[PDB]
């Protein structure tokens, strides 16, 4: 499996506004093939970015979502971001261990 | 829940030895009170560090693991480290969405 973390830069005080924008976004990705879940992660220490952590069965499944549904899920919204920059961090899951 | 990512710098070519070390490490953390699982992530693009992504009920559950078990699990291990440095990135889970 793969992990794609989008590391997003957020201005001082904009955390609440950013999280509200994610709060009702589940529908946009929940039913994608090969999608294994995602978390919005609020930084607390050691990092200043929000980490949007997504898990996929394969890189192909991620690309498919990113190129179609993801762009479609923008239809009603403004494209005016609170985020000041972004970096996609991409990994291969080498070991996965549960509780 | 909380997420603690340890971001470890690892010289090119030591990835196999490092991954081999992690392949035999589950015993050291699993069944810890409040531990919810963890992944080793090999970097692919946008990062050169391995991300050790750990999930916990609470920060206190994480600290109790780090202050006892994690230190104890070093007893007897005569290997020299292959990692070059580490930075702890600490997060709060604001949103969790499954498949
Ligand atoms: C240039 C690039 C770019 C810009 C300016 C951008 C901006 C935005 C803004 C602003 C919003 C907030 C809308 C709102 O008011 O709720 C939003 C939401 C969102 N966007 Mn994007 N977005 C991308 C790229 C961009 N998006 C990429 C790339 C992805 C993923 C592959 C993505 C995924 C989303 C999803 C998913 C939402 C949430 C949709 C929803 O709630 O319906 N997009
Ligand atoms: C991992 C893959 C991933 C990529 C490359 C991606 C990329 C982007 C880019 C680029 C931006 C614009 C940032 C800026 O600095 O202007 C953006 C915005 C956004 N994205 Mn996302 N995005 C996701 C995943 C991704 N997003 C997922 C999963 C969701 C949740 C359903 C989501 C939801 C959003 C929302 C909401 C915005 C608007 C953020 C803002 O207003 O700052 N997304
Ligand atoms: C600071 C310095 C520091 C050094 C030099 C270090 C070095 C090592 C080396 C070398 C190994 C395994 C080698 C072998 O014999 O196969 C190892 C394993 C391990 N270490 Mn550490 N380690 C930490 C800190 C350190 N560790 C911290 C901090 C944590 C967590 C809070 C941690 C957790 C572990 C765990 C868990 C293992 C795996 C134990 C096992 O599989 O037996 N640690
Ligand atoms: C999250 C929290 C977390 C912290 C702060 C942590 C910290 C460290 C530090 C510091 C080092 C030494 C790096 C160096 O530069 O020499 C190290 C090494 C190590 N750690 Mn970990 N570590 C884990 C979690 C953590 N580790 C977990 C979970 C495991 C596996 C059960 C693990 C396993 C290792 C192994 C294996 C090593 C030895 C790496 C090597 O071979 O160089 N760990
Ligand atoms: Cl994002
Ligand atoms: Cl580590």
């Amino acid at each position: 499996p793969v992990v794609k973390i989008n590391a997003i830069e957020v201005p001082a005080g904009a955390g609440p506004e950013l999280e509200k924008r994610f709060a009702h976004s589940a529908h946009a990705v929940e039913n994608s093939p090969g999608f294994l879940g995602f978390q919005l992660l609020r930084p607390v220490k050691g990092e200043e970015r929000y980490f949007v952590v997504t898990h996929w069965e394969s890189d192909e499944a991620f690309q498919a979502w990113a190129n179609g549904p993801a762009i479609a899920a923008h239809a009603g919204h403004r494209a005016n971001p609170v985020a000041t920059g972004a970096s996609l961090l991409e990994f291969e899951v080498v070991l996965d261990v549960g509780g």
